[PDB]
């Protein structure tokens, strides 16, 4: 992949996870930041999801309660490069077991 390319598609994947994280209206109390280009989520027990790029690499990482994921864009989708798992059922598992509350964006 193109250094290029990356920012193209991660560019589309931060706009994707802010909006979904803003138009959030579930009953849990979810928070997204932006700094220095990493989203912190925070959750109201005070746990945190955060995303971040990797721009050598071109991935996206994800650093939840429960572990680290690293990813590759492979088919027009974010696929972790140890599970094949996708970006966006990893991070809403994630989410919902940290939020205590279902968190899709389906």
């Amino acid at each position: 992949m193109n250094d290029s390319e990356f920012h193209r598609l991660a560019d589309q994947l931060w706009l994707t996870i802010e909006e979904r994280l803003d138009d959030w209206d579930g009953d849990s109390d979810i928070d997204c930041e932006i700094n220095g280009g990493v989203l912190t989520i925070t959750f109201e027990n005070g746990s945190k999801i955060i995303i971040n790029r990797q721009e050598p690499l071109h991935q996206v990482w994800l650093a939840t309660k429960q572990g680290g994921y690293h990813f590759d864009l492979k088919g027009d989708e974010w696929i972790c490069d140890r599970s094949g798992e996708t970006f966006w059922d990893l991070l809403e598992q994630a989410a919902t077991q940290q939020a205590g509350e279902t968190v899709s964006f389906r």
